[PDB]
């Protein structure tokens, strides 16, 4: 399990989403370095301009890579379910706005850790912040609180993402998360994440480039 | 807006659904006769064989046509929202299997009554009853209990639907419904239904012929 994260792992991320009937697909490639908690990825919208802002897809697109210090390592469930992998499900509610429903399977395929994801949504207002692309291209820094679920031999987690709207207002998005092994269990803690969104100057297609630091405490 | 149902009304139903990443589109044409509560429709999968049993989509696919008796017309929320229309949102839990989430707008477009729908699912098992196409091609009458929702200026409804399996077992389908006007709330009452699913012998495409009688009480 932990054995696989002693260094830099290749990453493939795939996501087909359907939001309000708008189909899109995002291929993500990059490295992951758990030892320091760094993620470095380049996402490409193979289907053209996204119907939905890149920051709304940031959480959905590998925690395994989050850096758990040795005080904590017992409690790192994500690695401990590998290489078999784990299943990750979120219900993301965008306040005064639509809902995402996601299922994703995070496992090793060959040497590369893969996140294949299905994302669905409805009841998104056109001319709202999300379909309206009224969200700033940035990402905040959130504590993500983690509890174990002895019942499904896995992890639940709750948190709210604050998106800056071009107003100066904030578009809240409540997350509800479930994970289960697909094949261990921690005591309550959280993950503090930091995230930077960026673009490639040589990229005709709609894209996002992502740098992240996640350590646990 | 009840004056709009005093005879035969053309219907158009379109449904964009996802399930486990499996995209599909269903187009329905037919007629409703509100005076007797008759619905006759032909639904066609324009995307090829469904990833999902036809009977799970009936009851996502125009109550407005429900026959409300003369002593009850002051409670017919569906007509009378109208033309301008209403929004109908369902959450359907398939016991021991996935969930549908659906939002649909039912309005008059021209002098046709149109039902445009989005359907999202996830948490469905392959080799389960629903991705497994293990359901009898029928649909049994169920009383549907309707209540008013003061908060949202509209209608709530709760009901379970018994789906016969090839086994002799039954897939329960828990429906949770909300309706809200787009543009008079009823005292508690119900709609009892009756459905015959039959096939066109001159149709190549995956289809479903529906005949339905609904009256209120």
């Amino acid at each position: 399990g932990e054995e696989l994260f002693t260094g830099v792992v290749p990453i493939l991320i795939e996501l087909d989403g359907d939001v309000n009937g708008h189909k899109f697909f995002v291929r993500g490639e990059g490295e992951g370095d758990a030892t320091i908690g760094k993620l470095s990825l380049k996402f490409i919208a193979t289907t053209g301009k996204l119907p939905v802002p890149w920051p709304t897809l940031v959480t959905t697109l590998v925690q395994a890579f989050s850096r758990y210090p040795d005080h904590m390592k017992r409690h790192d469930f994500f690695k401990s379910a590998m290489p078999e992998g784990y299943v990750q499900e979120r219900t993301i509610y965008f306040k005064d706005d639509g809902t995402y429903k996601t299922r994703a399977e995070v496992k090793f395929e060959g040497d590369t850790l893969v996140n294949r994801i299905h994302l669905c949504g409805i009841d998104f207002k056109e001319d709202g912040n999300i379909l309206g692309h009224k969200l700033e291209y940035n990402f905040n820094s959130h504590k993500v609180y983690i509890t174990a679920d002895k019942q499904n031999n896995g992890i639940k987690a709750n948190f709210t993402i604050r998106h800056n709207v071009e107003d100066g207002s904030v578009q809240l998005a409540d997350h509800y998360q479930q994970n289960t092994p697909i094949g261990d269990l921690p005591d309550d803690h959280y993950l503090s994440t930091q995230t930077i969104l960026s673009k490639d100057l040589n990229e005709k297609r709609d894209h996002m480039v992502l740098l992240e630091y996640v350590t646990a405490a």
